[PDB]
């Protein structure tokens, strides 16, 4: 089997990306937050607070056919952003793209964080990293990838996130026509739960590539990239009047500037972000002081290649018994 849905950016900055899910029986279509660096399926429900839903369409077990409680199971998560949630836990059909996986565990969310609130465009998440991750206790679950991996025509999924405009989530299939090139697949390591690699190196603008190896990883569900303190220094020290700001929390430079490309290495190959990828326009609304969608990973304790590096290219999620990652420019 295979599926491909179509992921959409959830408002003029690329912010997040929505992908429609079918849920239950008869189908409620929920849009989703798919999620390369977590690993929990999380919907609001009719079970969430009622003043921590405002404008999500909600999951209702209650009206599928083929809901079942999961008797006893808990879910709790906290994200790299302080965002959370927690609730319990269903297990219903799930499909994507036209892919059924019967029996997905479906963790309903009894109350989320404000941002999540606050977010009307996101109706949950759909994690995609390892299954190790996933937090429902006491009987840890499955990702919907994992469940579904072994009726796939190919034990992959592909990323194909589009700069202001829609992009694909491919399951089982690798689009030839999506990507220009060849792919170039690199080492994972699954020992922290993520599509964590090393990328061989950097460029800023026109300048020449620095060698050294980058570990970190593939992270749908991260807007920006966050890469140590010396890339990221070398990269703004190229935008006259950036500076790093601790009243806004990063890197910000003038909405007046022309940014330069970052390129990163996988293996011998290169993948070129434009400099408009990294443009996050203004601070607060009508400021002229931007928002840069390249910044320190220091204190973070990963460099993320999130949503930033990865829209620049086509990437393959391969999850054969030795996962690997592939990336191609498109
Ligand atoms: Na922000």
């Amino acid at each position: 089997s295979t599926g491909s849905a179509t992921t959409t950016p959830i408002d003029s900055l690329d912010d997040a990306y929505i992908t429609p899910v079918q849920i239950g029986t008869p189908a409620q279509t929920l849009n989703l937050d798919f999620d390369t660096g977590s690993s929990d399926l999380w919907v609001f429900s009719s079970e969430t607070t009622a003043s921590e839903v405002d404008g999500q369409t909600i999951y209702t077990p209650s009206k599928s056919t083929t809901a079942k409680l999961l008797s006893g199971a808990t879910w709790s998560i906290s994200y790299g952003d302080g965002s959370s949630s927690s609730g319990d836990v269903y297990t219903d059909t799930v499909s994507v793209g036209g892919l059924t996986v019967t029996g997905q565990a479906v963790e309903s969310a009894k109350k989320v964080s404000s941002s999540f609130t606050e977010d009307s465009t996101i109706d949950g998440l759909l994690g995609l990293a390892f299954s190790t991750l996933n937090t429902v206790s006491p009987t840890q679950q499955k990702t919907f990838f994992d469940n579904a991996k072994a009726s796939l025509d190919s034990p992959v999924f592909t990323a194909d996130l589009g700069y202001h405009a829609p992009g694909t989530y491919n399951f089982g299939f690798i689009d030839t026509t999506a990507y220009t090139g060849s792919i170039t697949y690199t080492a994972v390591s699954t020992k922290q739960g993520f599509w964590e690699w090393t990328s061989t190196g950097y460029a800023v603008g026109s300048g020449t590539f620095k060698s050294t190896s980058i570990d970190g990883i593939a992270d749908t569900g991260t807007t920006l990239l966050y890469l140590p303190a010396t890339v990221v220094s070398a990269y703004w020290a190229q935008v006259s009047g950036a500076k790093s700001s601790s009243s806004v929390g990063g890197y910000v430079f003038p909405c007046s500037a022309t940014l330069p490309s970052f390129t990163f290495g996988v293996g011998s190959a290169r993948i070129v972000i434009p400099g408009d990828y990294i443009d996050f326009g203004p601070i607060s609304t009508g400021s002229s002081s931007c928002f840069g969608g390249i910044q320190s990973s220091a204190g973070i304790g990963i460099n993320i290649f999130g949503d930033v590096a990865l829209k620049a290219a086509f990437v393959v999620f391969n999850g054969a018994t030795t996962p690997t990652l592939g990336f191609a420019s498109k």
